[PDB]
């Protein structure tokens, strides 16, 4: 028996640090979806843990030609962490080298604006030059883009991938912050979970238009061959059965909503 290491990352509603964490202890410092799933997931499956944040604030990706793998997807390849609670996007990329349970939250790539820019889809951001747009650096989102056959996303990504200044962005909060001091120049391209979230906090200035690019979703991730997958996954399973994740959802994008 031992103290399960859990990576995570800074990501609001899903691990956000408390008001006063700095007079706070271990996983009691933070707070948010991931942070209560945690908890639940440990509970079910019988383990101690200890939250982690990722240390290069990344999600998770391979580079090409050093062909190391850093975030959270690192972090478990590498054997830093025992697994990851965290909206980690299930991928094929990904699923190759680490494992992930079913799924315990949906979600697709959608794009977020600026309340009253001329932009209901991606065929119209692909059709027009005047609004840019962007993604997270490091991400699936890219990745969709970066390997994308279809015309519209084709065309897309060769506009963002030669764009100047860089559309991309380090963080989501970079990407939001882009968006509402753009004065509507600027699209951002997103998981509509977070996208949803954004829609509902003050300024209420975003909003989530057209419908998601894809579709797919979250799982929790362990290393290839782990002990803990089985387990991991039948609680998913239990919880999600049991109307938990739903719960969940709502307690952290709705009944806390501003807008
Ligand atoms: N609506 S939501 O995103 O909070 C959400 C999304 C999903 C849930 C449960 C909730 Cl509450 N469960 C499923 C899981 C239950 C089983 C059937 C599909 C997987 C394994 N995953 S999902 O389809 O990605
Ligand atoms: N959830 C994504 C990060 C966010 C994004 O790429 O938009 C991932 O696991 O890479
Ligand atoms: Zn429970």
């Amino acid at each position: 028996n031992k103290t399960v290491v859990v990576t995570t990352i800074l990501e609001s509603p899903y691990v956000m640090m408390k008001k006063n964490h700095e007079m706070l202890e271990g996983n009691e410092r933070y707070e948010g979806y991931c942070v209560d799933l945690a908890a639940e997931i440990a509970k079910h499956c019988g383990f101690k843990y200890k939250l982690t944040i990722v240390g290069d604030g990344k999600y998770g990706a391979r580079d090409a030609d050093t062909k190391i793998w850093n975030g959270m997807v690192g972090e478990l390849v590498y054997g830093k962490a025992d697994i990851a609670i965290a909206p980690l996007t299930i991928t094929l990329v990904r699923e190759e080298v680490i494992d992930f349970s079913k799924p315990f939250m949906s979600l697709g790539i959608s794009i977020m604006i600026k309340k009253g820019t001329p932009i209901e889809s991606a065929e119209d951001l692909s059709k027009q030059t005047e609004i840019a747009y962007g993604t997270l650096d490091s991400g699936s989102t890219k990745e969709f883009f970066r390997r994308s056959k279809i015309a519209v996303f084709d065309k897309m990504w060769t506009y963002m991938r030669s764009a100047e200044p860089s559309v991309f962005v380090r963080t989501t909060a970079e990407g939001v912050a882009r968006v509402r001091k753009s004065k509507g120049k600027y699209a951002y391209l997103l998981e509509s979970t977070m996208n949803e979230y954004i829609e509902q906090r003050k300024p209420c200035d975003t909003m989530k238009v057209g419908g998601n690019l894809d579709s797919k979703g979250y799982g929790i991730a362990t290393p290839k061959g782990s002990s803990l997958g089985n387990a991991v996954n039948l609680a998913v399973l239990k919880l999600s059965e049991q109307g938990l994740l739903d719960k969940l959802k709502n307690k952290w994008w709705y009944d806390k909503g501003e807008c």
